[PDB]
């Protein structure tokens, strides 16, 4: 019972290199719950940048390497030991082969992230999704941000198509970033050197990216990049969204030009890092369903050890279960208050 690969029938919706996009599916006929997972793994924001990603990470720009089956992990696992509350769900894994944070709507690379999602949903309706009660759009890293950019379009899509009983919800893991100033400025030459703001501004135009309608209308024409930042887009969303976010996300630190060795940390950097945690906590204050441990890490929800981390005595699977119950003792808002990564003893290594 692996998830099984299906390539999109509309052959014009493609990965970056023109190969067909697709999705992996494990059906569970007794369940009315669907979990659609968006894979993450950075992005590229211009031709030179994508060329470089093509040479070091070709698998994220193509379908040509995808095996026909894959075993679900963490929240996609069918083993109750690994997924105690959601193991019986219908499981969908959408691989990330568009390098556009799932926003693309476009010789050259194609960027069709948002179209891919639109198309997957359409096809899943013929494979059981039409009888769903709950559709959880989940994602890690770029896929996390992707949830925030697409969850309401999916809700609108299903309503337009005549399926108003499906409850669409979001689960965004490691996709909630701050468009902050770097620790030390560096010119936008790479993907790792590049300030969060500049990466996206460049990317959006290069991808023909789209953002949620209501977030689009909150910023000026051409300033759609704002909606890539969770704390700005979140209040515009209608679907309920659970935000999982490490307080000291490695990708956040990377774009902030912070490169931790094993060494003692300098004064300037202790203030920076600590202030990052503080600002992140502040943005989460407004999010009623969240799980934000004080750890230095990146992604969690499809890692097999996702059951191990705890905030205030509650595990992440249990927090999500408590969130299911709240939408149908059991806390849903779980933010570490301690000021430095690994002050929580259940952090992974
Ligand atoms: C197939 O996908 C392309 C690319 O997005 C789209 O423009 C076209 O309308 C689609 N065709 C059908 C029949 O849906
Ligand atoms: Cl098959």
């Amino acid at each position: 019972e692996d998830l099984r690969l299906h390539l999109l029938l509309n052959t014009s919706v493609t990965c970056n290199d023109g190969s067909p996009a697709g999705y992996y599916l494990k059906e569970s006929r007794g369940s009315r719950r669907w979990l659609l997972f968006l894979e993450g793994g950075w992005y590229c924001f211009n031709r030179e940048n994508c060329d470089s990603r093509y040479d070091t990470m070709r698998r994220l720009m193509s379908s040509r390497d995808w095996p026909r089956t894959r075993t679900g992990t963490g929240i996609l696992s069918s083993q109750p030991e690994e997924n105690p509350y959601w193991w019986n769900a219908n499981m969908v894994f959408i691989p990330y082969c568009s390098s556009d944070v799932w926003s693309g709507a476009s010789n050259e690379y194609a960027f069709m992230g948002a179209l891919i999602i639109q198309e997957v949903v359409r096809e899943l309706l013929g494979r059981g999704l039409s009888g769903a009660k709950v559709l959880l759009l989940a994602g890690s890293s770029a896929g996390g941000t992707g949830v925030l950019l697409n969850v309401d379009r999916v809700a609108e899509q299903l309503e337009k198509l005549g399926y108003p009983a499906i409850q669409v919800r979001g689960l965004a893991d490691s996709g909630w970033f701050l468009d902050n100033k770097q620790y030390r400025h560096t010119d936008c030459v790479d993907t790792i050197t590049c300030a969060p703001t500049e990466a996206i501004r460049r990317g959006i135009r290069y991808w023909n990216g789209v953002v949620p309608e209501r977030c689009r209308r909150q910023f000026q024409e051409g300033e759609e990049w704002n909606c890539f930042f969770g704390y700005k887009v979140y209040p515009t969303l209608r679907s309920p969204v659970f935000v999982v976010q490490w307080l000291f996300d490695e990708a956040q630190l990377t774009v902030d030009n912070v490169h931790l060795t094993g060494q003692p940390v300098q004064e300037g950097l202790r203030l920076y890092i600590q202030n990052l945690g503080r600002e992140l906590r502040h943005t989460l204050k407004d999010v009623p369903a969240s799980f934000a441990p004080a750890c230095l890490s990146h992604e969690i929800i499809i890692r097999s050890h996702w059951t191990d981390v705890q905030v205030k005595g509650t595990s992440l699977p249990r927090a999500l279960h408590c969130w299911d119950r709240s939408l149908h003792g059991c806390p849903v808002h779980l933010v570490d208050s301690c000021p430095w990564p690994h002050c929580n003893p259940s952090c992974p290594t």
